[PDB]
């Protein structure tokens, strides 16, 4: 496709998404087994290998909803992929909300134009794949991390001018924020696929907590097996 | 408040919201026992009984966002109200959603302007409770029910000059179209307290199926039990 | 019609609309001759009976934009009725409006978005028909009533956690907030029929002043008898 | 003020207002006594003189909101200004709207973003005032013009790429179009005076019908007679 | 056409395009030579003459948006006219921009709702003709004065009630405030014809310093010679 | 900062900024002497070196207004940066526009909210440094390129369900489209530093013509060129 020089067929139908192509590089060398990385092209690391003997793919997305449909409109519709968990991080709104929570979206809020354009006068609200968020619960409570289920705010400004509507979302019971969910829910809606976000809380937007890999490195390993565990089903 | 009649006290903290007052009478008379009346101003008959030897309360919202936020903004406020499960009817969109499914919310887009006017620029995504969202579709798999769990449209207009965009909705995965879930979905969160949206599909919007309610009397039946499970849990 | 369980012919084609259906039944019981309930379907009581010896009937319509649209909708397209006289209450927002005034509203501002889904980037301007307007003024100046002819609010929300923008609506003439008019008129309009909207101002937004139906009475009585006898005409 | 030379005093406390300069020349030397000219700024010709006796004054405002809330502004704050009757031609919509028509105008539609940016959220309907309307509306019925009363569009754009929308309103009992009145009507509102729009229709926008000035001048003179004669009480 | 009386061919294919008719009348007088009249429709006075043995027009537009596009439709799609280069004026908002600069127009902001009407969802940047735009500046910069090439504002209010986002437009680096340069831009570009907008900073917005015309005569000299200067290559 | 792993005083002040993270690469080791890198944080290149004897940085940012804000916050904020040129790729909307072609852009349309939000009713137009431009312009000019200044779109999504809309746009004289520019200029005008777009037309979307980095490599070779060389002035 556009972005990905991989040929037909070397992608697996089901698929880890992190936003960062060298944490795709991590959890392919960390994981998988019998690896080949199918590209390179803009840096943006994508692998196939096996976990627990299935096949299963990891592919950076980049930071935003502009890049992250780029690739999965790709993966989709070029590639044929069926099941997409996003693994990402995220930022705590909420103080009862705390760094290494996992937590999975149910649904998320935007300041994207991107579905205001395609329904017009309407609010849409992206929604999980309710099979796969239950399978990542079920697997993260067996895992014994603390999971919390809820809403996200997929961002488009990292740093905003005024937090004041962020706080007010995190008064709605909004739990953190990010930069992709929406997109990635809203395009596997729109073409009939699984997709699924769970994100690791590595940092707090008002108390200033902050977390280096390292640092978040065995909750971040037990959120990826979760991920991989729901995929894999 | 303005529009319940009822002394502080008299309902009680889990409560059942159908749309249609007669609904809520038909809901008492049939599974509660030590029933009274709270309320009939406006005719929106409201319900106290116990189910299984717990409390619990039947509250008619009428017909659209703004009607249901009345009531829930009273129960909620001014009669100390914890969990409320709306328990309506919606139209199905989607081929694949048949007359008599039940559908669990996990959240709502909507065409309303309420969330735009409190999150100016953003898409505010509603979302339910998931530990009630998990005991009911819990509890709904164990009955027999067929459940589905997923995105909803509230809608302010049942009669539509156009149900393009609605077509167009259908086609990103929203399962039904109903008329108060984001106003129960969104004050809830707001005041820190539990919501769910339990429907059952009563009509097939370009089919042109319809049900009279003796047709899904059986289904709605069930689908109360389940909803009142949840709610004493 | 699917919320109105009414033969054809069986309502007047003059109706008053009250929003609650308890208020149906007494201006039907107080001031109709030869009067039948046509229907009962989720309680919003409709009557047709003969005042002054012409036929009129009375339903009501419940709270908001979305319910008001549902009866008039199926009133005007099913039923065939030609003039639709609103008969409610309204909340002052201006200090120079009193309780107990009767206000015969020109047009209607809105938060709700039903217009600007159907004129997208058009500031739609609901009218009342002149000539029901005209009528009911010159009838209510003879009655002797005090009666305000102007602008009102047609509100989704009756809980706004801000009344700033309340306020600034009154600094621009708006007298005063209602849940009903945008709707009734803008779908008049849409179907070539006759619409007003009398209230009786019931309490004062900002003052905290308030009253019951009998604190009222009189008022809304004679507000009534000049409804009807523009519905005559 | 920044656009209008007059002392203060000058200006009457009623004011006609059409869009065409050279129309207020006409209307001062046809109409009134005693004129003197007190303004030709940018040729914005106003004129003050007597008709009947009383004190009137006669102002330019050019051809959109823009233009004309220049001059409003400046006639209400720095004049001294209460009573404002604009008098201009409009464009028929609806074929039930005959050239030569008399339209006074309750409210107005727009596309406008004025009002949504001191709104953000709503519509605002913007108001005659109706004792100036009933007065108008009142000679005209006298004087045996044509007189209807209802709801313009106030457009941005004389020339639009698709009258697909403008067509819509018609349908929607919209009567014709012009490109001021919202704004007389906003800003009188605000500043607490008195206004009003009374319009010779001209020409049919799909028909293709037009006038010159002379072609309509015995309407268009009697409809500033009805104009004044309002005024003046 | 239906503002413009002259004959096909008796206005050039470049035209100078002041607000103010008077302006029109100053120019044509104080620079042209061979002139003639050929509108007064509405006052709105425009010349034909010669400068420097080259044929050039100047037409009066207005104030604001809706006034100006009616002028620039009928020259381009009724007249043929290739080149438009508004002269006029704007208030400065930065400290940095000085009474008596010339500002030559890149781009221009709006509160105008034109272009999201055209362009649903879109920003709708209007862009200079770059071939004009480097004609001027090097003309402005050869005849001494001091040309700023930036961002305006062209507003569609010039009484707002506060100033705070026009502050903070200042604060993103636009330098004056004008009421017609967006609309010029966007229907040259429509049309396939260039435009350019060349203003002279007569007021600073927030300090209060203003000019008269004769105050600020000898820099406008300068700016209508370079803007005929630019229209003769 | 959070996103670049550089020491203060290790970026330069003046900076290109390629979206892919890959050609940072290939400029420094194309074009720099003395270079070093001095980030590889989630794989987006940052390295600064000297040409012609000045220091310069080339710096990655990703696709999508969302990620290229990320790092020209950082830049600016953080490191100083204070010229900000990016260089990138672009598809011609219009005919006329051909592959190979340089685009600098005055000015940027876009689908994105960013700007929306930060000035609620407004239309932004993000504006180009023009010493900047004029110095690219004039070394483009003299390097033999064909070199187009005009308008954009930065787009929110690559894969658009409809091109309608860019279309249009084409017809309004957009040239063609990217990812990034409306994020760069208004950033840079924001903190007061110079900003500019030199893009290269990589591909026409309606043509369907494409083109490999080898088979644009001289024309990009050069367009490189001409960035740097208005940078070291
Ligand atoms: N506080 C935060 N705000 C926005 N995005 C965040 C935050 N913390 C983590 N992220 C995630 O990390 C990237 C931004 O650093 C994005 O991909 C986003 O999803
Ligand atoms: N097809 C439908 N469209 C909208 N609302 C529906 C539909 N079917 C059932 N409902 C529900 O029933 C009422 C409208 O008849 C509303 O309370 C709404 O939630
Ligand atoms: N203050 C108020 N705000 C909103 N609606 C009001 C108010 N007072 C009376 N109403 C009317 O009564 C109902 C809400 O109580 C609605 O039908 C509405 O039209
Ligand atoms: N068809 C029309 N469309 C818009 N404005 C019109 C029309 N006919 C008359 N007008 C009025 O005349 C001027 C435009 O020619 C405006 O002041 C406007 O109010
Ligand atoms: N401060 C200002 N605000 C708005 N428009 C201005 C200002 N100064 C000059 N103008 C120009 O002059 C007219 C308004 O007086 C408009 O045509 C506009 O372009
Ligand atoms: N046709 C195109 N549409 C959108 N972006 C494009 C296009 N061609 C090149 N680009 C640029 O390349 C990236 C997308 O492939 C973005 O960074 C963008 O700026």
């Amino acid at each position: 496709s556009v972005h990905i020089e991989a040929k037909q067929g070397e992608i697996a139908e089901s698929i880890l998404l992190p936003g960062d192509p060298l944490r795709a590089k991590y959890i392919a060398e960390t994981f998988l087994e019998d690896v080949t990385c199918y590209n390179n092209v803009r840096g943006m690391l994508g692998f196939t290998g096996t976990y627990k003997g299935k096949r299963v793919s990891v592919q950076g997305t980049g930071m935003g909803v502009p890049s992250i449909s780029i690739y999965v409109n790709e993966l989709i519709q070029s590639y044929g992929v069926k099941n997409l968990i996003r693994v990402g991080t995220c930022g705590a709104i909420q103080k009862d909300v705390k760094v290494r929570d996992v937590i999975i979206a149910m649904t998320a809020c935007t300041d994207s134009n991107m579905n205001r354009l395609t329904f017009p006068g309407f609010d849409f609200a992206p929604a999980a794949n309710f099979d796969l968020l239950k399978k990542a619960y079920d697997a993260g409570t067996e895992k014994g991390l603390h999971v919390r289920v809820g809403n996200v705010l997929t961002a488009d400004v990292f740093y905003r001018e005024s937090m004041d509507m962020v706080k007010k979302l995190g008064d709605y019971g909004v739990l953190a924020v990010e930069m992709e969910t929406t997109a990635l829910y809203t395009l596997a809606a729109k073409y009939g696929v699984n997709a699924l976000s769970v994100l690791t809380v590595s940092n707090h937007i008002f108390t200033g907590e902050e977390t280096t890999s390292e640092e978040r490195q065995t909750t971040f390993n037990e959120m990826i097996e979760i991920a991989l565990d729901a995929a894999i089903q």
